[PDB]
């Protein structure tokens, strides 16, 4: 596993989150699941506790977003780059963008929203990208399960569960 350099990490337990914004690629039922079941992968392994806000500033604000969106990393349309996040911080930092030019689905057929949003909810918690192919913290369902590598490096973040 790899950490950001400075290992920058959140300072408390319980964070915020906020939807922003659905795609029309899906339900909006399939979008706060997808959401929900990523932020459950690393409250699994970890102390870090998480709760859901409509209004204000949440730690990880998440969003779709088409090319220019308000940040200086625009998308690229289909395919390629399928999202980003931040790093832990204040303001921008911890947000997630999903580029919407992808088809987000709740299985394989498309772009596995969970899946993606699992890995990019990784990044905002302080994970870089590990070089275990396995991991999900690599660069790339019924067969889901958090790696070791994953594990190990999240845990060297904020422990194990209490
Ligand atoms: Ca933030
Ligand atoms: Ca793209
Ligand atoms: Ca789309
Ligand atoms: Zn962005
Ligand atoms: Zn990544």
């Amino acid at each position: 596993f790899r950490t950001f350099p400075g290992i920058p990490k959140w300072r408390k337990t319980h964070l915020t989150y906020r939807i922003v914004n659905y795609t029309p690629d899906l339900p909006k039922d399939a979008v706060d699941s997808a959401v929900e079941k990523a932020l459950k992968v690393w409250e699994e392994v970890t102390p870090l506790t998480f709760s859901r806000l409509y209004e204000g500033e949440a730690d990880i604000m998440i969003s779709f977003a088409v090319r220019e969106h308000g940040d200086f990393y625009p998308f690229d349309g289909p395919g390629n780059v399928l999202a980003h996040a931040y790093a832990p911080g204040p303001g921008i930092n911890g947000d997630a963008h999903f580029d919407d030019d992808e088809q987000w689905t709740k299985d394989t057929t498309g772009t596995n929203l969970f899946l993606v949003a699992a890995h990019e909810i990784g990044h905002s918690l302080g994970l870089f990208h590990s070089a275990n192919t396995e991991a999900l913290m690599y660069p790339l369902l019924t067969r889901f399960r958090l790696s070791q590598d994953d594990i190990n490096g999240i845990q060297s973040l904020y422990g194990p569960p209490p």
